[PDB]
DNA sequence: CCGGTTATACTATCTGTA
DNA sequence: TACAGATAGTATAACCGG
């Protein structure tokens, strides 16, 4: 189902901002931007071994 | 202001699921995700030319 | 009892068919 | 070109925890 996250009018402004920059929505987003925290959570941590 | 992020049922899952997997709230995931999506984008700009 | 997160709900805009 | 439906976003409410 649909999700509302709470989120800051600065922060909003940014998310907004790079998804139409990319060209995708967001929902599509959160999907790929879920899926590449993943990728940046594993590289982060490699990095740092 | 209130984010709109409709996903499915198998997208809600997964994504409660690595929100779970770091202790963090989905509110938090998207603050930490926005965050981890500007480090890649970092890497993305430079590593990218 | 008071907030915050989360889901529902209504409304508006875009798109596709007649 | 006009209308109806579908999808996304702002808006509103509900439940749980401190």
């Amino acid at each position: 189902m649909k999700t509302a996250i709470s989120l800051p009018d600065e922060t909003f402004d940014r998310v907004s901002r790079r998804a139409s920059e990319l060209g995708m929505s967001r929902s599509e987003f959160f999907t790929k931007a879920a899926q590449r925290y993943l990728h940046e959570l594993d590289a982060q941590l490699l990095t740092g071994q």
